């Protein structure tokens, strides 16, 4: 089988800067599956951050951590099959790295469980400097 | 929460040769969960590598994928909440990012499905030259 996400982006920003990681989908997992993300901070287990509802074309639900509301948004582009992670007025206590997410016995956003994730893409890591 | 799987080793190797990845996981989850090792080759999803469960006494039961059979050794030290796979015979085709896995819900080493995976280890590279 091949590797059903791929993430892009990262890097070092400062705090107050912004940042829009990407994920690309399997046709198949695109429209299948919750997508979303995950972040994973220095010796902390990792944590839901975002979540989109399964095959997001035209009209979608998204959910969000309440430590991330509002500044973080989650999107998606159907015609590439990818998913976007946008990180506005980031803090040093989001430095992490981040994980996208798809749970295919999920269908509308909502918060995905560590353990429910069915696959991964390889985590990237983002650092906002104080 | 603290994170739960923290692993070790990784790096470029030549063909024959050996190489040892290790894992240490918080007491609870070691004592709770089976533990494994998956990896994931360029542009493939992860696939199942070993597994290993505590028995009663010292013992373990350890269960290993077609592909690895004879040449990878895997092994867990109670004392150090730790578990360890010992590669040997190492081709290039062993080129991959290698990663931990705990199963909490099974209770004997057997075939592990990535998505019946509670947590993992953050990826690490193992690159096997001609």
């Amino acid at each position: 089988m091949e590797v059903q996400l791929v993430e892009s982006g990262g890097g070092l920003v400062q705090a107050g800067d912004s940042l829009r990681l990407s994920c690309t989908a399997s046709g198949r997992t695109f429209s299948r599956a919750v997508m979303g993300w995950f972040r994973q901070a220095p010796g902390k287990e990792r944590e839901f951050v975002a979540a989109i509802s399964a095959a997001p074309g035209t009209a979608y639900y998204a959910f969000y951590a309440d430590s991330v509301r509002g500044r973080f948004s989650i999107a998606a582009d159907s015609a590439k099959n990818t998913v976007y992670l946008q990180m506005n007025s980031l803090k040093p206590e989001d430095t992490a790295v981040y994980y996208c997410a798809a749970d295919l016995k999920m269908q509308v956003a909502a918060y995905m469980n560590q353990r429910s994730v069915d696959y991964w893409g390889q985590g990237t890591q983002v650092t906002v400097s104080s």
